[PDB]
């Protein structure tokens, strides 16, 4: 019967209190977020710099407890060099009544792609970063998990341009079939995002903006060209079928004319990732084989997940307290 488990100290971090185990020292505020806060730390065991996320009131609502539970499960399931993973998870609580929040420990990443964007990267850097992106996407897709919100702010990089995929209205990087829901989407939605990111790296300029869904669609069709019947039939929205069939049928493309600084292989890969047809758009596994990644491709590194991510409670409707017992029990039996 304690106030917190022995080995935990209290310390204010960016105007708020934190309870950490002994082994983590030198907490330094990194950022505030929608559902928690993040600081940096030093594991006095190994000596590595880690990142710790305190969840802010995860048990305030069924939606929030389900959210935090899912994030812990995802971080626990993914074991890939280009996907952020779990090092430790702990709570200062001693029973279920003191259980108010928990902390996640992750490898520390210096920055992300949104903060260093616009510097018109060389073809080499685009090759390396995009190749890592597609490896992480192949892995998470192989686990049955789709990101749905990939963007430069969700691509962390360190000093060596080593990349990991993260997660936590501007919709510049979302696939058209998602913004318009004009056909049912598959995993290749993430692939569209990669294209939008890669093009930005080539140009230093965001590809599709738009102040509403229709304007962004017009900007997109400026690049993809108005699609032909072969595609228009696959749409399930009839009003969008009519709108597309009513547009001035403006043909594609010419991606080597859209990005004059783009190499033919880069322009080609960009052609195949920015494809309106969700059945013709490259998968991550297919995009890894493109000749644009020849100087870096190592198929042994293009791993899949052993097991699909199995959130059996993904649909369940439990009280906040039941979710609490689930998360708590998940914390204790976690093991490094
Ligand atoms: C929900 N979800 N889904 C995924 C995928 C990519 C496997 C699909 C990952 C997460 N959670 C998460 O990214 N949490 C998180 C992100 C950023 C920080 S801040 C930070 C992290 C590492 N180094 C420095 C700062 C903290 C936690």
């Amino acid at each position: 019967s304690l106030i917190r488990k022995k080995g935990f100290y209290k310390q204010d971090v960016n105007k708020t209190a934190w309870e950490l185990p002994k082994t983590y020292v030198s907490p330094t505020h990194v950022g505030s977020g929608a559902y928690g806060s993040v600081c940096s730390a030093i594991d006095k065991r190994s000596g590595e710099k880690v990142a710790i996320k305190k969840l802010s009131r995860p048990f305030q609502s069924e939606i929030f407890a389900k959210r935090a539970y899912r994030e812990l499960l995802l971080l626990k399931h993914m074991q890939h060099e280009n996907v952020i993973g779990l090092l430790d998870v702990f709570t200062p609580a001693s029973s279920l009544r003191n259980f108010y929040d928990f902390y996640l420990v992750m490898p520390f990443m210096q920055t992300d792609l949104q903060k260093i964007m616009g510097m018109e990267f060389s073809e080499e850097k685009i090759q390396y970063l995009v190749y890592q992106m597609l490896k992480g996407l192949k892995y998470i897709h192989s686990a049955g998990v789709v990101h749905r919100d990939l963007k430069p702010g969700n691509l962390a990089v360190n000093e060596d341009c080593e990349l990991k995929i993260l997660d936590f209205v501007t919709r510049w990087y979302r696939a058209p079939e998602v913004i318009l829901s004009w056909m049912h989407y598959n995993q290749t939605v993430d692939i569209w995002s990669v294209g939008c990111i890669m093009a930005e790296m080539l140009t230093g300029k965001t590809l599709f903006k738009g102040k509403d869904y229709l304007d962004q669609l017009t900007q997109i069709l400026k690049v993809t060209g108005v699609p032909g019947t072969e595609f228009v039939q696959k749409l399930n929205d009839k009003a969008a079928k009519s709108y597309i069939q009513s547009l001035p049928q403006t043909p594609r493309k010419d991606f080597t004319q859209l990005f004059p600084r783009a190499s033919p292989q880069a322009a080609d890969l960009l052609e195949k990732m920015l494809e309106l047809d969700v059945d013709k758009r490259l998968t991550a596994a297919q995009a890894l084989t493109h000749p644009f990644f020849e100087p870096f491709r190592d198929p042994e590194e293009e791993t899949e997940a052993q097991q699909p991510f199995d959130d059996s409670l993904e649909h369940e409707k439990l009280t906040v307290d039941e979710w609490k017992q689930h998360i708590y029990k998940e914390i204790v039996n976690f093991s490094p």
